[PDB]
């Protein structure tokens, strides 16, 4: 029940660009969630060994976390804004799959997702 390696965060065989959407995703979306009281469980990959979750990576085959997302944005790993939005959605969905309604972590994820949706509402337009 060991963990997999973390997701890749730096892509040498991909071109890089700054867009207004990617700027918003790091400076507004990621930074607003990262600073939230509830951010710590989501700031690095789930350590299923330390947390005593031996079936986690039997159930979750596309792990994702905000530490990964932050590094991806800082490293220009994403070309399209939708790649980053999908990673946030994957992170929340994984939490909902593994855990149960009423678990503290679920309530925490739901609060962070509401905040995500409030900030994504003001994502700027595509060039
Ligand atoms: C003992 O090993 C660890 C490993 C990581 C961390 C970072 C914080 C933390 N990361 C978490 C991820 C999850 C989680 C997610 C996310 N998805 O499914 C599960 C299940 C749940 C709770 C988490 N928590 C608080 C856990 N509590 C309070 C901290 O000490 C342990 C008990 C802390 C301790």
């Amino acid at each position: 029940s060991m963990n997999p390696p973390p997701p890749e965060t730096s892509n040498p065989n991909k071109p890089k660009r700054q867009t207004n959407q990617l700027q918003y995703l790091l400076r507004v979306v990621l930074k607003t969630l990262w600073k939230h009281q509830f951010a710590w469980p989501f700031q690095q990959p789930v350590d299923a060994v330390k947390l005593n979750l031996p079936d986690y990576y039997k159930i979750i085959k596309t792990p994702m976390d905000m530490g990964t997302i932050k590094k991806r944005l800082e490293n220009n790993y994403y070309w399209n804004a939708q790649e980053c939005i999908q990673d946030f959605n994957t992170m929340f969905t994984n939490c909902y799959i593994y855990n149960k309604p009423g678990d503290d972590i679920v309530l925490m994820a739901e609060a962070l997702e509401k905040l995500f949706l409030q900030k994504i509402n003001e994502l700027p337009t595509e060039e």
